[PDB]
C-alpha cells in the first residue's frame, strides 16, 4: 500500500468520505419530511460510493496499467466507476431542488453518463492522441451539462421559493467551478500529458472530490430548502 | 459441464429458475390491473434474469479463476451479475407493496448497489486478508437494508391495508432469513474461509436463491395486495 | 484504422450519428413543452451514445478477439455497450407515446435487457454450439417485445390521439421490421455461423442502426404527437 506515493492521499480521500458518509447518515436519522429523505437519501449515497472506491484505490483493487507512450502508466480506473454513480445523483440533487422537468433529468444524467463513458474510455485507450479525442468528447458533454445549469435551471429557480432559489444558486456556483477544474487535471495528469506527476494529480482529485461531495453535501444539508413548505 | 461436480445443483437451478419464469408469466397472462402488473412485470423479471446468469455458470462462461491463497480459485462471478439486478427488484416489490416514499427507495436500492458491489470486489480481490474488508463493508450495507425493512418499513404497513399488511410482513421475514444467509455462506465458503467445500457452497446458495427469489415470488403473486382496491 | 475493410461502414456510421446527433440537439433547442422536451431527450441521446460507441469501433477500441471455431474472431462488444442503453431508450419513447403503464414499460425494459445481455453472452461464448444458445434466448426476448408493441400498446393508441395513434402505429411497425433483422444478421454473420464476411456485415448493422436511430428520431420528431394537447 504504502509503495505507492500518493497512497496518503488515498486514505485522507478514504477517511473523509467514511466520515463525511457518517455525519449525513446520523444528521438524516431525524428526518421524516419526504422531500428532505429523498435529498438525504441522495447525498448520503454520494460520500458512500466514493468511499467505497477510494478504498478500492488505496488497496489496489482500483488501478491498472495502460500501455501508451511505451510505458505502462497506473490508471487508476475506480474514479470513473464512483463518478459514473456520483456525478449523476449530485446532478439529482440540484435538478430535484429546482423541480426540473423529467426530459431535462433525462439530458442531464444521459449527458453525464456520455461524459463519464467517454472519459473511462479515454482512460484506457492505448493510441495515445486518442486518448484527447475521447477528453474533447467528454468535455463537450461537460460542456452542455454546464449549459443547461445555467440556461435552464437558474431561470427556473427564479420562480421557485426563495430558499430553494439561493441555495441552488450557490450549489450550482460550486458544481461549476469544481467540475471545471477535473478536465484540466486530467489532461495535465498522468491520464494526459503528463505534465503533472500521479501524486499531485492524486491529491487535486482528493480535494476536488471531498469539496464536490463533501462540501456540497454540507452545504445543501444544512439548507432549509430541502424542506417542504410546512407549518 | 459434468467436470465440476457443482454442476449438478448449477443444472437444478438453472431449471428451476427457468420454470419459475414460465410459471409467473402465464400466471401473470390474465391481469388487467395496473398495480398488479407492476408486481408480475418485477417478479417475474427475477427468476428470468437468474435463469440466464445460472444458465452461464453451468455453461462456465460465468466462472473465472481468482489467485488467492496460493491457489487458483474458482469464483462464480455471474451470481454478482444477478444479484445487482435482482436484488433491488426484489427491494421494490417489498417498497411498493407499502407505497415506500422514494427517499426510501433510493435509499434501499444504493444501499443494495453497495451491498452487492462491494460483495464482487471482495469476491475477486486477490489479497486474501482484504476479501473479508469488502465482506464488512457488504454485510454493514445489508444490515442497512435490514433495518429499513424493520424500522422504516413495518410500521408503514400498519397504516395500510391490511392484506398489504399481512402480505408485506411475511415477505419481509422470508428476506431478512434468507437474505442474512448469504453473508455466512460466502464467509465459509470458497470466497471466504474455504471451510465449506463449492459443491456444497453451490448447493446452498441454489437453495437460498430458489426459495429467494421463485419462494419469494409465489407468496407475493398468490396474494391479493397487489391488486388495488377495486369494486 | 484502414487496415481493417470494414472501416468505411464505421466511418460513414459515426459521421451520420453525429450528424443525427448535431440536428436533433438543434431542432430541440426551441421546445419547452415538457412532453416534447422528453421525446427531444430521450431521442437525442439515442444518436449520440451510437456516435460514441461507433467511433469506438472506428478506433479499434470497441473490438475485441474471441477465440471458437479454431479461430481468434473479430468481435465488435461495443455494439452491446451501445443497445445496452439505445434499445430502451427507443422503447421508452413508443412506451411514452401511448402512455404505457410503468409495470408494461418495466417489463419491456427488463426484456430489452435480457436481448441485450444475452446478446452479448452469446457474442464473447468461446463454446461454439452454445453461442447459438444465448442467441435462441435473446430471440425469444425479443419475441417477448415484440408480442408486447402489438398486442399490449396498438389497442391502447386507438384509445389515445388520433395523431398519437398513427405515429405509433408507424414506429410500431418500423421497429418491428428493423428490429427484427438484427438477430438475422448475427446469425448469418461474423458472430455466429459466419457466411456474411465481417465487412458486409458491418454494412448491414450501419444500415440498420442509422435506419432505428436517426430514421425512427426524424419521423417521431417531426410529428405533432410529441407535443401535449395545447391551445
Ligand atoms: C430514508 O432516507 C434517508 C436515508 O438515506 C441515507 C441512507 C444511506 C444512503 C445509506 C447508504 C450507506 C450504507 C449504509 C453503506 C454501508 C457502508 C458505508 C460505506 C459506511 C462506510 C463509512 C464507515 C465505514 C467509515
Ligand atoms: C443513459 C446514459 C447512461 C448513457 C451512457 C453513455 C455511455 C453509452 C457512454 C459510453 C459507455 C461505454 C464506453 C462503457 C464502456 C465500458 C468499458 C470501458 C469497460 C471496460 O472494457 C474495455 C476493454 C478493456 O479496455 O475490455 C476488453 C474487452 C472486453 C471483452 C469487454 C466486453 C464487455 C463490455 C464492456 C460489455 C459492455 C457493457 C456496458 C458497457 C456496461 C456499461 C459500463 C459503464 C462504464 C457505462
Ligand atoms: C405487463 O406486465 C406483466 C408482464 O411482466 C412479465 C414479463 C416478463 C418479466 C418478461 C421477461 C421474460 C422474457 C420473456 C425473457 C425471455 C427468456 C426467458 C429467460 C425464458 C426462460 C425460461 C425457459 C427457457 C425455460
Ligand atoms: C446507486 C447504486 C447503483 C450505487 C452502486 C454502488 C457501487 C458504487 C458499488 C461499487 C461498484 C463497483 C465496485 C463495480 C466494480 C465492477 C468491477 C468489479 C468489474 C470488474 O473489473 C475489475 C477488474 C478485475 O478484477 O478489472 C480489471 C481492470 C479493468 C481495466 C476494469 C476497467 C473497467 C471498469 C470496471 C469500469 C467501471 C464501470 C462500472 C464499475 C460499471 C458498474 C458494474 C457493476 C458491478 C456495478
Ligand atoms: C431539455 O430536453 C431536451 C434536450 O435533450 C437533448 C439533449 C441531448 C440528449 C444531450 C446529449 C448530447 C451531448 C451534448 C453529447 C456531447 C457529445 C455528442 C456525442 C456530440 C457528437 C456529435 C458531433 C461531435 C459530430
Ligand atoms: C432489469 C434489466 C437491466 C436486467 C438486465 C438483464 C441482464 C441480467 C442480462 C445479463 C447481463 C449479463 C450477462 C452481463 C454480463 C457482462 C459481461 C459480459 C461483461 C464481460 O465479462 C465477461 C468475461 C469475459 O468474457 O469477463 C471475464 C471475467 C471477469 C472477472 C468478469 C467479472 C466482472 C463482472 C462482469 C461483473 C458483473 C457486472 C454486471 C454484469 C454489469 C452489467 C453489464 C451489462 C452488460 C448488463
Ligand atoms: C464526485 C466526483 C465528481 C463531481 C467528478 C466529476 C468529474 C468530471 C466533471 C469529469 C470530467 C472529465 C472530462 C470533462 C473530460 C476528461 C475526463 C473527465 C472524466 C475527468
Ligand atoms: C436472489 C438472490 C439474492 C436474494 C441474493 C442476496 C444476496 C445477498 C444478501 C448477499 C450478501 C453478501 C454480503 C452481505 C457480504 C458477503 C457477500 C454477499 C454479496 C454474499
Ligand atoms: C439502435 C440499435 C438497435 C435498435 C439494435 C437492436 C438490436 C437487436 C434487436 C438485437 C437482437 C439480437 C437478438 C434478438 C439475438 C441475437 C443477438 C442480437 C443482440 C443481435
Ligand atoms: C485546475 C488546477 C490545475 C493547476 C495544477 C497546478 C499544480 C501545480 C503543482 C506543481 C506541478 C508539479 C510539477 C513539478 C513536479
Ligand atoms: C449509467 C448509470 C446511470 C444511473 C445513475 C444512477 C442515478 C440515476 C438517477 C435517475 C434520475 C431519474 C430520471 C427520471
Ligand atoms: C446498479 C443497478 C441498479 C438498478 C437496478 C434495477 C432496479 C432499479 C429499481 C428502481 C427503483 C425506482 C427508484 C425510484
Ligand atoms: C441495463 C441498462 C438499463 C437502463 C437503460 C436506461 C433506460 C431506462 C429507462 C427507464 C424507463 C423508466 C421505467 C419506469
Ligand atoms: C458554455 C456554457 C457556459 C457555462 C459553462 C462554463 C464553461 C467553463 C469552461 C470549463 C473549461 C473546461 C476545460
Ligand atoms: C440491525 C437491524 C436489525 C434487523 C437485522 C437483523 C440482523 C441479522 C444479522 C445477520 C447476520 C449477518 C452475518
Ligand atoms: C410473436 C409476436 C408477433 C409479432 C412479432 C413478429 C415476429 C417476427 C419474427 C422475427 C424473426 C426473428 C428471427
Ligand atoms: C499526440 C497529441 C495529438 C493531438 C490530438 C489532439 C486532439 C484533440 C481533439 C480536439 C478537437
Ligand atoms: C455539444 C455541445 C453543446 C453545448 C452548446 C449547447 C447547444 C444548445 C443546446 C440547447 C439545449
Ligand atoms: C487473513 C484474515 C485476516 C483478518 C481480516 C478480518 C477483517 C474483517 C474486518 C471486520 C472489521
Ligand atoms: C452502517 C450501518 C448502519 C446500520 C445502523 C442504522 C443507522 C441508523 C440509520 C437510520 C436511517
Ligand atoms: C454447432 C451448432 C450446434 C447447434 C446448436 C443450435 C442451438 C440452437 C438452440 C435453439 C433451441
Ligand atoms: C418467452 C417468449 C414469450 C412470447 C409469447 C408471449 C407469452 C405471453 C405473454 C403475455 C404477457
Ligand atoms: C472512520 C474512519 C475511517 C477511516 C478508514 C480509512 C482510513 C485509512 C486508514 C489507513
Ligand atoms: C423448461 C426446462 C428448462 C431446463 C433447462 C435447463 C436445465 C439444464 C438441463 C441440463
Ligand atoms: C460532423 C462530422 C462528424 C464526422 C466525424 C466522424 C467521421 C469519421 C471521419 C474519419
Ligand atoms: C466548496 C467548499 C465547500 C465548503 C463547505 C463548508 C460547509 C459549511 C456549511
Ligand atoms: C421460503 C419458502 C417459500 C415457500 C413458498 C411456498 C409458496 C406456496 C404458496
Ligand atoms: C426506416 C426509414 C426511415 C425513413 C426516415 C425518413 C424521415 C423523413 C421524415
Ligand atoms: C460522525 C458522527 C456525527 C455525530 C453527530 C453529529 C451531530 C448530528
Ligand atoms: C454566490 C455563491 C458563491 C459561491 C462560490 C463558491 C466558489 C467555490
Ligand atoms: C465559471 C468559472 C469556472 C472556473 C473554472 C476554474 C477551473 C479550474
Ligand atoms: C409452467 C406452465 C404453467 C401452466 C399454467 C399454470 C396455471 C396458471
Ligand atoms: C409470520 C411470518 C412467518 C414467516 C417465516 C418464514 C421463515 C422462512
Ligand atoms: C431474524 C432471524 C435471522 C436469522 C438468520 C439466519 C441466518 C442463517
Ligand atoms: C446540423 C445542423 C442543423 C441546422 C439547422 C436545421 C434546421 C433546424
Ligand atoms: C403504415 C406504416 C408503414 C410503415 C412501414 C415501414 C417499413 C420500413
Ligand atoms: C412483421 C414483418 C417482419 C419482417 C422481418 C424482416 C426481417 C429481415
Ligand atoms: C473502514 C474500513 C477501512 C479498511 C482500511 C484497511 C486498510
Amino acid at each position: 500500500i504504502t509503495g505507492r506515493p500518493e497512497w496518503i492521499w488515498l486514505a485522507l480521500g478514504t477517511a473523509l468520505m467514511g466520515l463525511g458518509t457518517l455525519y449525513f447518515l446520523v444528521k438524516g436519522m431525524g428526518v421524516s419530511d419526504p422531500d428532505a429523505k429523498k435529498f438525504y437519501a441522495i447525498t448520503t449515497l454520494v460520500p458512500a460510493i466514493a468511499f467505497t472506491m477510494y478504498l478500492s484505490m488505496l488497496l489496489g483493487y482500483g488501478l491498472t496499467m495502460v500501455p501508451f507512450g511505451g510505458e505502462q502508466n497506473p490508471i487508476y480506473w475506480a474514479r470513473y466507476a464512483d463518478w459514473l454513480f456520483t456525478t449523476p445523483l449530485l446532478l439529482l440533487d440540484l435538478a430535484l431542488l429546482v423541480d426540473a422537468d423529467q426530459g431535462t433529468i433525462l439530458a442531464l444524467v444521459g449527458a453525464d453518463g456520455i461524459m463519464i463513458g467517454t472519459g473511462l474510455v479515454g482512460a484506457l485507450t492505448k493510441v495515445y492522441s486518442y486518448r484527447f479525442v475521447w477528453w474533447a468528447i467528454s468535455t463537450a458533454a461537460m460542456l452542455y451539462i454546464l449549459y443547461v445549469l445555467f440556461f435552464g435551471f437558474t431561470s427556473k429557480a427564479e420562480s421557485m421559493r426563495p430558499e430553494v432559489a439561493s441555495t441552488f444558486k450557490v450549489l450550482r456556483n460550486v458544481t461549476v467551478v469544481l467540475w471545471s477544474a477535473y478536465p484540466v487535471v486530467w489532461l495535465i495528469g498522468s491520464e494526459g500529458a503528463g505534465i503533472v506527476p500521479l501524486n499531485i494529480e492524486t491529491l487535486l482529485f482528493m480535494v476536488l472530490d471531498v469539496s464536490a461531495k463533501v462540501g456540497f453535501g454540507l452545504i445543501l444539508l444544512r439548507s432549509r430548502a430541502i424542506f417542504g413548505e410546512a407549518e
